[PDB]
């Protein structure tokens, strides 16, 4: 009975920093930008440009696979997850 | 020697924005530190501390396979490559 084989479309978040609301927010809007869209500029775009919207300029989202990107980085707007298949890095400083 | 044994890393860029003093820095930077490190964490993070360092806070620096981020971009500071089997992003904004 191994866990994670036949289906596991939901965020395994880990690395979450930001507020309940906003890790709420993050799930909530990309497993939506997931059934409207399916890549990983279009589904990170798509909740960035909600969240750079309503939050206001400008979100850093990064949705993919294993990326080591080093950039700026706050405890308040800063987000690791996995959805199924795509690891998205949802944190805004800029 | 222009032919090696079996690695052959040269960056096979095409999103180049930077200046050319830039796009020289990145392949030099990062040739190098895929000399010294081996790690998407460890490349992006040694090539942006030292752009962070000689050109200031903050480099936004991303190597890897093929995320589909959606962040600050400039005309100035953006530069996407790629060095045998890992696409560098570098690109300054904040």
């Amino acid at each position: 009975g191994p866990l994670g084989s036949m289906s596991d479309r939901k965020a395994v978040i880990k690395n979450a920093d930001m507020s309940e609301d906003m890790q709420q927010d993050a799930v909530d809007c990309a497993t939506q930008a997931m059934e409207k869209y399916n890549i990983e500029k279009d589904i990170a775009a798509y909740i960035k440009k909600e969240f750079d919207k309503k939050y206001n300029p400008t979100w850093h989202c990064i949705v993919g696979r294993n990326f080591g990107s080093y950039v700026t980085h706050e405890t308040k707007h800063f987000i690791y997850f996995y959805l199924g298949q795509v690891a998205i890095l949802l944190f805004k400083s800029g």
